[PDB]
C-alpha cells in the first residue's frame, strides 16, 4: 500500500589535475533511464515511440517489458549525455525515471591512459590513478527516503537521510607538457624501430616524484567499446625484464665501496670471452686486453663486470641492487604493481655472479630502474617515489655512500662522452650521464638509463623498447637518442640552464 524506502545519491569523484592545475579526469554529468516495467504496463502504445528513441527493435522492446512485468525497476540504457536522457524523458512515457549519474573525461586521452588510468561501469577505479586513489578520488554515495505505492511506483520524494560526499581533487606529480613530449618521442621511435611495445619513465632526482610515465602500446580511455587487454597495460609499472648491463653501474658502486678498486685500476678482457665451467660470458668487442674501470662501462664489458665481480663476491653487488629498489616493493600501492625478484644464496655459484653483475637472473620494471638510476644520480640518496605532487619532500635514506655516487656519475658521463662512447645519447648544451643495455629476451630488449645535467642532476630517465625490428637493435643506437630527444625539451621545460659552458 505504502511503503518507505531508500535511493542512493551518486557522489562527484574527485578532479584529477597534472602538477600545474591541468585536468586529467574529470567526472561529467550522464543520464541513466530506469523504467517501472509494472508501470510501464498500463501505458503499452507509448512503447513503440520509446524503442525508437531508445534505437531498439519494437517486438524486441516489447518482450523484454513482458518478460519483466512483476519487477519494478528495469535498467533502459546507463550513462547517455544529459541531452539524449531528456529527449527520452521528453515523450511522457508513464513509469520512466531518470538519475544524474557521472561518467569520466580524460581531456589528455591516450597521452597519459596508462597514468591516471580508467574507471568501470560503477565509476570505481580499475587501473592506474584511478584504482590506487579509489578511495580519496570517490567519495560517498548520499541517501534518500522513497515514499513507494504497492505497484513499485514512486509516491513522493520524502527526505535525503544522508548528502552525497564528493570525492576530493589530486594533482598529479605528472607534468603534461614532459609526458605529452615522452609521449610522442616513445611513440615515434616505436614505429621507426617497428617494435613490438615500449616503456618512458622521467622522474625528479631531488623529490622522488614520477614527471612522465608512458607505455606503447597505449589506448583512448574514453572510447570505453573495444577495450583490448594489451595496450591497456602500464608497462612500467606492471612488466618485469631483466635490465642487462643497465645495472653495470650498480655493480660499479659495490666495487668502488668494497676499498679494492678505484676508476684507473685495470682488468685484462683478453680475449673477449671468459669460461666458467660449461658457461661463457661473451663481451660484444673482443679486440681489447686491458680496459680502466671507465673502460669496462664505455666497452661494456661483461667479462671486465664479471671479473671485478669474482673479486668482491655477489653479495656486495646483491646489496646495492636490494638498496636502490631493484625488485622490491615500491611503496606506490597501485594494485597489480608486478615486484619482479632479485634472487638470493648463501652460497653464490660463479655463474650466478657474473650474470648478476651484467644484470640477468634479475627481474626489474622500468619504475624501479628510473628510481635507482634516481639515487645515484641524487649523491646515492634514494627519495621515496611518489605518483602525486610533493610539496613537501620526505627524507631519503643514503643507499650508496656520496663519494662513491659521484665517482659513478663521472664514469657515466664519459660513457656518453667519451670516444667509443654512446653518442647518441648526448644532449645538446648539457653534459649527460648513463648507460645503455641490450637484453636477448632472435629478439631484444633495447634499454638507456641515465640522468641530467651531469653538473647538478635533475632528471633520471629511462627508455626500454621491446623487440626493434630495423638492422639496429643495441640500445645505444634505438633507446639512446630518445633519452637525448626527451631529455632536451624536459630540460627546457624545467628552465634548468644549459650546463655545457666553458
Ligand atoms: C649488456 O646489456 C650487454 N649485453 C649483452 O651482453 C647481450 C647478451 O647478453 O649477449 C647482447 C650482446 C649483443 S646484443 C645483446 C652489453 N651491453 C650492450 C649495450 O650496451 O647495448 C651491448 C650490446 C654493447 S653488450
Ligand atoms: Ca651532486
Amino acid at each position: 500500500a505504502r511503503s518507505v524506502r531508500h535511493i542512493a545519491i551518486p557522489a562527484h569523484r574527485g578532479l584529477i589535475t597534472d602538477r600545474n592545475g591541468e585536468p586529467l579526469a574529470v567526472s561529467t554529468p550522464v543520464t541513466t533511464l530506469w523504467a517501472n516495467p509494472k508501470e510501464l504496463m498500463t501505458a503499452k502504445e507509448r512503447w513503440p515511440q520509446l524503442a525508437a528513441a531508445l534505437g531498439q527493435d519494437t517486438k524486441l522492446f516489447a518482450d523484454r517489458i513482458e518478460q519483466n512485468a512483476e519487477r519494478e525497476f528495469i535498467y533502459l540504457v546507463r550513462g547517455l549525455t544529459p541531452e539524449q536522457g531528456e529527449g527520452v524523458i521528453a515523450l511522457k512515457v508513464p513509469g520512466v525515471y531518470s538519475i544524474e549519474e557521472f561518467r569520466r573525461f580524460y581531456p589528455a586521452g591516450e597521452v597519459v591512459a596508462h597514468a591516471v588510468g580508467f574507471t568501470d561501469v560503477d565509476d570505481r577505479g580499475r587501473e592506474g590513478i584511478e584504482l590506487a586513489f579509489d578511495e580519496w578520488l570517490a567519495g560517498v554515495p548520499g541517501k534518500r527516503q522513497v515514499l513507494k505505492d504497492r505497484r513499485g511506483r514512486v509516491i513522493k520524494d520524502v527526505q535525503v537521510t544522508k548528502n552525497a560526499k564528493p570525492g576530493k581533487t589530486l594533482a598529479l606529480s605528472i607534468d603534461l607538457r614532459l609526458q605529452y613530449l615522452a609521449h610522442r618521442e616513445l611513440r615515434n621511435a616505436l614505429l621507426e624501430n617497428g617494435a613490438k611495445a615500449g616503456s618512458l619513465v622521467i622522474m625528479d632526482v631531488k623529490t622522488g616524484e614520477i614527471l612522465a610515465m608512458t607505455n606503447q602500446p597505449t589506448y583512448n580511455p574514453n572510447n570505453r567499446r573495444n577495450l583490448q587487454p594489451a595496450a591497456m597495460r602500464n608497462r612500467a609499472m606492471i612488466d618485469v625484464f631483466e635490465p642487462g648491463s643497465t645495472v653495470k653501474p650498480f655493480s660499479m658502486s659495490a666495487a668502488l665501496a668494497s676499498g679494492r678498486w678505484k676508476p684507473s685500476d685495470i682488468v685484462d678482457v683478453y680475449p673477449g670471452t671468459l669460461q666458467i665451467g660449461r658457461y661463457t660470458i661473451r663481451d660484444v668487442s673482443r679486440n681489447s686486453r686491458q680496459l680502466d674501470l671507465t673502460g669496462i662501462l664505455i666497452k661494456s664489458s661483461n667479462v671486465g663486470i664479471s671479473k671485478i665481480a669474482f673479486d668482491i663476491g655477489a653479495e656486495s653487488i646483491y646489496s646495492v641492487m636490494q638498496q636502490v629498489g631493484l625488485g622490491q616493493d615500491t611503496g606506490l600501492g597501485f594494485p597489480g604493481e608486478r615486484v619482479g625478484n632479485l634472487p638470493n644464496h648463501r652460497k653464490w655459484p660463479k655463474a650466478e655472479t657474473a650474470t648478476l653483475a651484467y644484470g640477468y637472473g634479475l627481474s626489474v620494471t622500468a619504475i624501479q630502474l628510473a628510481h635507482a638510476y634516481a639515487a645515484l644520480a641524487n649523491d646515492g640518496k634514494s627519495v621515496p617515489l611518489s605518483m602525486t605532487r610533493v610539496d613537501r619532500v620526505p627524507d631519503g635514506v643514503q643507499v650508496i655512500s656520496p663519494e662513491v655516487a659521484s665517482t659513478v656519475q663521472g664514469m657515466l658521463q664519459q660513457v656518453v662522452e667519451a670516444q667509443g662512447g654512446v653518442f647518441r645519447a648526448q644532449v645538446p648544451g648539457y653534459h649527460a650521464a648513463g648507460k645503455s643495455g641490450t637484453a636477448r629476451k632472435n629478439a631484444y630488449r633495447s634499454l638507456f638509463a641515465g640522468f641530467a645535467p651531469a653538473t647538478d642532476p635533475r632528471i633520471a630517465m629511462v627508455v626500454v623498447i621491446d623487440e626493434p625490428s630495423k638492422a639496429g637493435y643495441f640500445g645505444g643506437l634505438v633507446s639512446a637518442p630518445v633519452f637525448s630527444k626527451v631529455m632536451a625539451g624536459a630540460l627546457r621545460l624545467m628552465n634548468v640552464p644549459p650546463d655545457n659552458l666553458p
